[PDB]
């Protein structure tokens, strides 16, 4: 049916929500990291980081999610574990 995808909450924050990633493979798009991380709770926004020489992602990128809950889960599933053959580190941006 209809999903809604209501969005228009722009604006995103370090507050607690959000999930601070590291060691993400990059090659991957916004979009395959909503899901990657949709697999423990709903994403409404992502986020990523970037240099400023270099001008890359570096893997770091941070994930917004609906409720703080949810988001701890995945700080702590695939906190200290190893992804895409690159050890991921996960931490509630705060």
């Amino acid at each position: 049916g209809s999903s809604g995808s209501s969005g228009m909450s722009g604006g995103l924050a370090p507050s607690k929500s959000t999930v601070y990633v590291s060691n993400l493979p990059f090659s991957l798009t916004n979009n395959d990291l909503y899901r990657i991380f949709s697999k423990y709770g709903k994403v409404v926004k992502v986020t990523i980081m970037k240099d400023k020489d270099t001008r890359k992602s570096k893997g770091v990128a941070f994930i917004l999610f609906l409720d703080k809950d949810s988001a701890q889960n995945c700080t702590r599933a695939i906190n200290n574990k190893q992804l895409f053959g690159r050890v991921i580190k996960a931490s509630i941006a705060i």
